[PDB]
Formats: structure tokens, C-alpha cells, sequence
């Protein structure tokens, strides 16, 4: 068996804990929800789990047997899914309200739907990568159009204004560049995203600095993020009003709301513009997964390093409240992780379920 290792606020548990349920099914993705999350199987099926049963038993998502399915999403303070086709269909279900869901009304889903919006599309016109905010959502496709639906509060959309859009609307401000990442906050949300050249953009609330261009203000269309703009930034991530961005040479930068450790330099300033995260310099990092109020991060080397807010158990290897600045977990260095997840109270890390592997 592969190893899925999970700890935090777990109601199935009478530090980490080894969740062989979990194993069984192959893990290749876990998208965590505030509730629940979702675990993709090697198969292309999809399972369900609330953090909070008494009993670890993820149940078959119905209404995906049809298809094989090769990404899922979810946001960590969310209540709404997506998830994607080998063959290009983009399913949603969950909560509907703002039209998150993508069809074009505000009815909430018990199981998968089509966005029929993105059926029937040509080649290149192919989404290829899913995301969620708290209250919105958004796809790439292989062309790097971005587009996004939801709620529109704060210009979180990125077209012009605060209007809700049922349907998946193209973000025309980056339409002739190349996207390739894009995540998605919550509350008072920004939006970040990554085109081809490696630079970075930014729109959404400004509260916090959490644009990365100094101040407060907002902005309703992408903007470049001046800081990183000679950097090969490869993936963004948002947690609870702060951003992170990360390098092809596995450097990060943290930036936006200080409360409680979560950006992990150290103390709890608010920062303005990108910093770059001292504590994992001298590691390649490959991946980082942001929680609510707290951090994972995977090196090539397949260490596991955390930090952030402690107040619900989220680091298993410190007993005060917070974890100021990353470090090493320890047990798992030996275990070749390759893939790490955060809900808001949890954290997840697995490594390989190829039988060959193991």
C-alpha cells in the first residue's frame, strides 16, 4: 500500500495519522473543501469524506461513472466542486449561490453537472486546468484563455466590475498571453494568476496588501505583480487573504494578512509586496499547498515543511498556537511524498500509488 498521512481537526481519530481507507483507493489528488474534501483515485473516480464523521469511509461521487475524471477541485472555506475530464468536460456541483456552478442560473447541485458551456469546444479551446474560490470558480484551456464565474464582489472575476456571472465569462485582459496557473481566495477575495512569460498577475480586494503592489486598493482587471516580474514564477496559491507565488528554481514568496504566522517570515506584519520566504531557502520547492491559516510545502528532495497557525492541531510537531517559520516535519522524509493538501483545520501528504512504487 501507498501512504496517505493526514492530521489536524480529524473526527475519525480517536500527531499524523496513517489513513489506510485512503490508501486503498490510490490517491493521486485531494481537493479540500471546508467540510469535506475530495479524493481522485489512480481509476479516474472521485470519492467524498466530511473531516468530521466518526467513521473514515469515502463514499463514490454518482453521476461521474460516465467519464474519467483527472482533476478536482475545491477551496478550502468553499462549498462547491469541480471537477474535469480526460475528455474536456468541466462538472459542478454544491452550493449555487453568485452562480458559481457555471449554468447559468443560481441553483444549488446535490451531484455533478456538465457546464455545458465548455462542452463541444475545438482542440485548444480544451480546458485543462480547474480552480475554486470561497464563492467563484474559473478554468483554463490548452489555448491559456482564463475564465471565470461566480460571485463578483471586489472585481474577483477580473472583468471591469462587481457583477456575478452564472456562466464562464473570458477574463479579456490577459486574452493574448498564454495563462497557465491561476488560484483563487476567499472573503474579500483576490484572484492571482501565471502566464506563460512567467509573470504574475493580480485582482480582487486589496485589503492586506495581498495584490502584491503596496496600500489597500483593489482593482477590478488583472494587473501585474512588478516584484516577481523578472522571476520564473511557475504556480500561485491563496490562502486566507494572503498570496504565494513559486519559482521554476523552487524559491516562494509570501504575501498579504500576518495574522496568526500564516505567511512564515517570522512575525505577523501584514507584508505589501512578495517576500521571499527565508526559511526555505537552500530547499528546491516543488509544490506548496495553503490552507486557511496555514501552509505545506513539498521539496524536490521530498521533505515536508509547514507553518502557520497552530490552533487547531494543523502541525503535529510544535504544541505552542503558532509556528512562526518552516521547518522540516519530522517521520516524513523517508516516505518519498509526492503529493501534499490543505483544509482549513488539515493536512494531507501522499506518496506514489503506482504498485511499481511500491
Amino acid at each position: 500500500l501507498q501512504e496517505v498521512i493526514g492530521w489536524g481537526l480529524i473526527g475519525w481519530k480517536y500527531g499524523p495519522i496513517q489513513c489506510e481507507g485512503l490508501a486503498n483507493l490510490g490517491v493521486t489528488q485531494i481537493a479540500c473543501a471546508e467540510k469535506r474534501f475530495l479524493i481522485l483515485s489512480r481509476n479516474g473516480r472521485v470519492y467524498t469524506q466530511a473531516y468530521n464523521s466518526d467513521t473514515l469511509a469515502p463514499q463514490l461521487v454518482q453521476g461521474l461513472a460516465s467519464r474519467n475524471i483527472v482533476k478536482i477541485a475545491a477551496h478550502s472555506d468553499g462549498h462547491h466542486y469541480l471537477a474535469l475530464a480526460a475528455t474536456g468536460e468541466v462538472y459542478s456541483w454544491g452550493c449555487g449561490d453568485g452562480g458559481r456552478l457555471g449554468h447559468g442560473d443560481t441553483v444549488p447541485l446535490e451531484e455533478p453537472k456538465v457546464i455545458s458551456a465548455f462542452s463541444g469546444k475545438q482542440a485548444g479551446k480544451h480546458v485543462v486546468h480547474i480552480a475554486c474560490g470561497s464563492t467563484y470558480s474559473a478554468a483554463i484551456t490548452a489555448e491559456g484563455e482564463l475564465y471565470t464565474w461566480g460571485r463578483g464582489n471586489y472585481g474577483r472575476l477580473g472583468h471591469g466590475s462587481s457583477e456575478d456571472e452564472a456562466i464562464p465569462m473570458l477574463v479579456a485582459g490577459l486574452k493574448g498571453l498564454k495563462v497557465i496557473d491561476v488560484a483563487c481566495g476567499s472573503g474579500d477575495a483576490q484572484t492571482l494568476a501565471v502566464t506563460e512569460n512567467g509573470q504574475v498577475w493580480s485582482w480582487g480586494d486589496g485589503d492586506y496588501g495581498k495584490l502584491g503592489r503596496g496600500g489597500s486598493d483593489g482593482c477590478k482587471t488583472p494587473k501585474l505583480i512588478e516584484k516577481l516580474q523578472d522571476l520564473d514564477v511557475v504556480k500561485v496559491r491563496c490562502g486566507s487573504q494572503f498570496s504565494i507565488a513559486l519559482t521554476k528554481d523552487g524559491q516562494v514568496y509570501s504575501w498579504g494578512k500576518g495574522d496568526n504566522q500564516r505567511l512564515g517570515h517570522g512575525t505577523e506584519e501584514h507584508v505589501r509586496y512578495p517576500k521571499l520566504l527565508e526559511g526555505l531557502q537552500g530547499k528546491k520547492v516543488i509544490d506548496v499547498a495553503a490552507g486557511s491559516t496555514h501552509c505545506l510545502a513539498l521539496t524536490e528532495d521530498s521533505e515536508v515543511h509547514s507553518w502557520g497557525s497552530n490552533d487547531q492541531c494543523q502541525h503535529f510537531d510544535t504544541l505552542r498556537v503558532t509556528k512562526p517559520e518552516p521547518a522540516a516535519l519530522p517521520g516524513l522524509d523517508t516516505k518519498h511524498i509526492v503529493g501534499i493538501a490543505c483544509g482549513p483545520a488539515q493536512s494531507f501528504a501522499w506518496s506514489s500509488c503506482s504498485e511499481w512504487s511500491i
